[PDB]
């Protein structure tokens, strides 16, 4: 996998951010994560731990996988880095995301995120408290 410059347009929520990748606007999903809705424990604050990483970041970098790289929904399927660490893994080490959505081909980071969530549920952090 390799990784790709681009520059934030908008932080979104928790698990999605819109980005200018290739010239073009896009929404990008994260890989492998789902969060509590909006109106759900813990909705609001992954929505600003996300933002508080893509905003104060110097260098956005987006990493596809694999697989397909877009949804039925026109969104990106990527990892997101943010001075080089990955806002997927933080927002899961973090507990404010399960690991979630594991297709096969698109599953490269899969370990190193149940890592970070075994390591958020012993610390009983936040959607595991
Ligand atoms: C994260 C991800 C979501 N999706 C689709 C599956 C879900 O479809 P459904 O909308 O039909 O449930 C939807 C979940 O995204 P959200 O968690 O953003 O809602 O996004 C993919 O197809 N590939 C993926 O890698």
């Amino acid at each position: 996998l390799h990784k790709e410059p681009a520059t934030l347009i908008k932080a979104i929520d928790g698990d999605t951010v819109k980005l200018m990748y290739k010239g073009q606007p896009m929404v990008f999903r994260l890989l492998l994560v789902d969060i509590p809705e909006f109106n759900e424990k813990y909705g609001p604050e992954a929505a600003a731990f996300t933002k508080k990483m893509v905003e104060n970041a110097k260098k956005i970098e987006v990493e596809f996988d694999k697989g397909q790289r877009t949804d039925k929904y026109g969104r990106g399927l990527a990892y997101i880095y943010a001075d080089g660490k990955m806002v997927n893994e933080a927002l899961v080490r973090q507990g404010l995301a399960k690991v979630a959505y594991v297709y096969k081909g698109n599953n490269t980071h899969e370990q190193l995120l149940r890592k970070a969530e075994a390591q958020a549920k012993k610390e009983k952090l936040n959607i595991w408290s």
